[PDB]
């Protein structure tokens, strides 16, 4: 009876030992704890993915629709990293960023790196060199897809001379360099150029805008939900939702109003969001309101809320 057991884990470690840790591991396991993570600004995915947050000295890929969030999170990504003494560095080949609705996410714009490569070649080796001079925490990169080779610009194919060559061979490199520098990569996508990007992330996030949030009136954001598809270093497939708001973004009450019921430190007497005989208002985005203005009992809640999990 114990000889299975036993023979699965002398076996389960031996794999470890030669390909890594989350070589195999158990969708229940909560085996744990590395210091290193970046917040990303949402309890929910946080949770989600194990570890509270986006592992540091990893290559990270957020994939997904247009106008679904991937970005939102990335930029939130950064704000954090950023305010805790963290350099960002930005490596745009979209030109799409608008550093007013950063900021209001609170990201440090002055202090952020802004890189507009040209070819795709470029923006890599750019990219490349800027993590190895060990002073980065995050690098993000707006669109795998639009970075195309300086051939495919010019004209010197049909395909061949490849971006998803492009792609294995920075990644190679770069993929190295990362884990000593702990610096922490994320890519963002909409494979393409890919299938090596997707092998090479430790942690892979499905992003899709499912519900459109209204406040009464009719437009205030939408809700997003993340299905993290894989995970290298916690159990993969977890998923968490969390509201953005044309304006602000990831918004953090209404994240609270969500866990604290689906733990009960709030109840739902009809409509009528209450903590603790007190109550916060009728309709979920009123009872956002309360805890918007009301900061001591929301720090008790989101208190209660992390107490609750790790
Ligand atoms: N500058 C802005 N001001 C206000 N709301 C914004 C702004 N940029 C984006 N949003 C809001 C509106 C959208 O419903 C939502 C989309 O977030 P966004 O970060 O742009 O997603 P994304 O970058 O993951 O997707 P894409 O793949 O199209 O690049 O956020």
């Amino acid at each position: 009876a114990p000889d299975r057991e036993k023979a699965l884990e002398l076996a389960m470690a031996q794999i470890d030992k030669n390909f890594g840790k989350g070589s195999v591991m158990r969708l229940g396991e909560e085996v744990r704890q590395p210091i290193s993570v970046i917040p990303t600004g949402s309890i929910s995915l946080d949770v989600a993915l194990g570890i509270g947050g986006l592992p540091r000295g990893r290559v990270i890929e957020i994939y997904g629709p247009e106008s679904s969030g991937k970005t939102t999170v990335a930029l939130h990504a950064v704000a954090n990293a950023q305010a805790a003494g963290g350099i960002a560095a930005f490596i745009d080949a979209e030109h799409a960023l608008d550093p007013e609705y950063a900021k209001k996410l609170g990201v440090d714009t002055d202090s952020l790196l802004v890189s507009q490569p040209d070819t795709g070649e470029q923006a890599l080796e750019i990219a490349d060199m800027l993590v190895r001079s060990g002073a980065l925490d995050i690098i993000v990169i707006d669109s795998v897809a639009a970075l195309v080779p300086r051939a495919e610009i010019e004209g010197e194919d049909s395909h061949v001379g490849l971006q998803a060559r492009l792609m294995s061979q920075a990644l190679r490199k770069m993929t190295g360099a990362l884990n000593n520098s702990g610096t922490t990569a994320i890519f963002i996508n909409q494979t393409t150029g890919g299938k090596a990007l997707k092998f090479y992330a430790s942690v892979r996030l499905d992003v899709r805008r499912i519900e459109t949030l209204k406040d009464g009136t009719d437009a205030v954001g939408n809700r997003t939900r993340v299905k993290v598809v894989k995970n290298k270093v916690s159990p993969p497939f977890k998923q968490a939702e969390f509201d953005i708001l044309y304006g602000q973004g990831i918004s953090r009450e209404g994240s609270l109003i969500d866990m604290g019921v689906e733990h009960g430190f709030i109840r739902k007497s009809g409509s009528w969001f209450t903590y603790e005989g007190e109550q916060l208002g009728q309709g979920k985005e009123n009872a956002r309101k309360f805890l918007l203005e009301n900061t001591d009992v929301a720090n008790e809640i989101e208190k209660k809320i992390k107490e609750k999990l790790g």
